[PDB]
């Protein structure tokens, strides 16, 4: 068809593959969820996706992994969390200029880290995002004259937690909110639409995302996290990603692998508090760092169990296809 | 014999191999030293050892390096320094629950890091410990409602050092205290029993440990460290480990290698102050990080000298056996 | 000739190869520029160069890459920035003792990091320097009794920038100052003499250095950097190094590679602000860290463009010779 229609198929496929899902329709649903959260954040993220995909075209990289949207998904998040962490409010059009420049570095980091991780056959998860956003937010900070960021400071007092003033239904609502906060959205409807976007692609990814969000939610009640942060889903968006990555995407899904995914989600949830407290000294927020660290430290695990199998990256599409391919290869 | 007696032989061998020594009797002496320091810390560390060893059994890892106690030694330290850095006092039984969960990640990190370090034939020293304890302490911190940790803040004033109020004998007593503080104990008798535990295994390791402790002690007098921290052996427990690792364990011991071990101990002692000051901003203590960094940066050194030999990890037992094997191989 | 004359040829060649240039005359000019900035800093850096080169002799390393001055250039900078960041003023001869000891670790780190980077054919740029100086400054800090360092604290207020009180000519003078601040000098004459030292070696390196300094200077006006820091060339010395490294040294110089060098200089300039703000919490200054990170992340980039060529490290001398060798190899 027309080249502009291919480019947008690419940006659509690159929009949804933050969830490790590759469908234009899922990307459409995710963008629609972005516009119901905040129209400014949605356009900021779409512009980041466009620039990140176009930079890969400029750098003359492989055509195959631009159609999947691999270079796309690291720009939508950059735009989204540059719009989230600004103090100039909505529709501050001067924020688009740093998005233009700083999203062009996502393909560069994706190509640099893929040369290091090629000797262990590990996927590059979001490290271009984490590096890029940490760089931008530390370079500008809260006291910048042009692009100030929200004030984020460490804790210096004992939280006052009341266990007789916790409400179960809102706590259960953190499961949709926790999955919708991977992109930065805290509206339960956005999380729900994200759930349908996952389900139409592959139900098993949706199940693993939901259980990861729950596991992250209950892993913050064990260390007395303030309720107003669990209700906003800030304690369970790394766990969702970790569970999705470990469950059936990069490991052939079995009940042992399911338990391993639960363990990885718990480990990512506990690492999230540590990376939120340590990076709070710099004034920086934890941004998908715990997911990357936990996923890479669980994908590097070795085991003599014949039923915990690490799939080669050249043949990873989605968990049901992974099962079909594995069973075909065994026979 | 009975399987329960094998398991405990393993936990015994995994208790003492923090010192790179593999003997049930040395582990018995070390545990006895733990009980004379603090009975609560001793049981906390023994429980961590048991859980860390059992997790390796669950993860179906190699039998050979569970008998040596490789997966054991990263749990005793986790338990010990979780009990050391708590504000709830002795016999706070609710602290055992985080020890159960967080010690189960030591085998995972040991297997993940061994896949990265297998391409350079480098041992995994304590990085599972360092990562795990840093994670836990940063996740909970001093202001947690459930497991608060001791307050550790950086310096903001000039120490008042009086050189006419320094006592030589207590300064010399920092050599046993400095070696006993590798596990966390500050009782000179614990350090002494640790010395006998080393000596009965191999005298050369004991000699290198003692000289490393001395080198770390005198490397803090060169940068005007407060006396009350040298007297507690906090400035010479990384140096002890570095000297033990470099002297005759992973390098065939010669006088050139002995000097290299002295240099590594000095470098680790100076890195200890840096990692204590930088990690003090987070509220975290330096925990064997300087040892890991110095040992890995000295084991990666290359040299045309034919008498500085790096032993393969598959044939590293203890320095005298290393000499015997090297001389046999040359002939 | 006489051995002492070879040693000094080596220290001369190791003095100038911070700029990736290998000439005794360029080293002479650089040392002369050091003595016009500050005679104390110059002798401090020369002593560091001598000790770093001599340590490589002690460690019995390869003769070929000691003649080039590879082990030399990491000591001059250590001495220079140990003299820059002291509070005891000029001619504090007790500062030479830490320079003696701490410069002996540059060969060790250079040999350790070259074993890690040998599997990706990446040069070790200044990481021994960065690690060593960060170690020393964090170990001593501002409140040390023996070697206190200058007070460096993060920002907590909105800078008051007046755009009607900016002067163009002094802003243009930041190009020589910005290149002279790679070594630590802020005198425009030192930067000029550095420019002639580059030009006599290879004009293209001088051109890339100048354009990198300009790019770093104008990359700080985009995020509202205070004028008194751009005027001192603190915002463009990482960019100069990054541009020199990427332009024609490690990549065969073409217009596409020239644009890539501009992009790398811009990325290093923006990373400089981030590493200055984050490392300011520790009380540490950014010291060539942004250059190392940007150069390594741009040298690990892969591309299907046939005219962006990464040269093997065994055949990298200087850009014009690189062009000649590449054209000869193609024919």
């Amino acid at each position: 068809k027309s080249p502009v229609f291919q480019f947008f198929d690419w940006v659509l496929r690159g929009t949804s593959q933050v969830m490790f899902v590759n469908n234009p329709l899922s990307g459409i649903l995710i963008i629609l969820g972005l516009f119901i959260q905040n129209p400014w954040w949605a356009i900021s993220g779409c512009l980041g996706t466009i620039m990140s995909t176009l930079t890969a075209l400029i750098l003359s990289q492989d055509k195959s992994a631009i159609a999947a949207g691999f270079h796309g998904y690291n720009g939508v998040l950059v735009g989204l969390l540059m719009a989230v962490f600004s103090d100039k409010g909505d529709y501050y059009w001067w924020l688009l200029l740093p998005v233009i420049i700083m999203s062009m570095s996502c393909p560069i980091l994706s190509s640099a880290l893929g040369t290091i991780f090629s000797k262990w056959d590990l996927p590059v998860f979001t490290l271009p995002f984490n590096i890029t956003v940490t760089l931008y937010l530390a370079a500008t900070g809260h006291y910048n004259l042009f692009f100030p960021t929200t004030l984020l400071q460490p804790a210096s007092a004992m939280p006052n937690i009341t266990w007789s003033e916790v409400q179960v239904p809102l706590l259960l609502r953190a499961i949709p909110v926790g999955i919708g906060q991977v992109y930065g959205c805290d509206n339960p409807w956005t999380g729900g639409i994200f759930l349908i976007a996952l389900f139409i692609s592959s139900p098993l990814i949706c199940l693993h995302a939901a259980i990861g969000s729950t596991m992250g939610m209950l892993a913050a009640l064990t260390i007395a996290t303030p309720f107003d942060s669990i209700y906003f889903g800030l304690c369970g968006f790394n766990s969702t990603l970790a569970c999705i990555a470990i469950g059936g995407m990069f490991y052939v899904i079995t009940w042992q692998t399911h338990l391993l995914a639960i363990a990885c989600a718990l480990f990512a949830a506990y690492l999230g508090a540590a990376l939120a407290n340590m990076l709070s000294v710099f004034g920086l927020p934890p941004c998908t760092w715990p997911f990357c660290l936990s996923a890479l430290t669980f994908l590097l695990l070795t085991t003599n169990n014949p039923a915990i199998y690490k799939l080669p990256l050249s043949k990873v599409t989605y968990p049901e296809a992974n099962r079909i391919y594995y069973l075909s290869q065994e026979r």
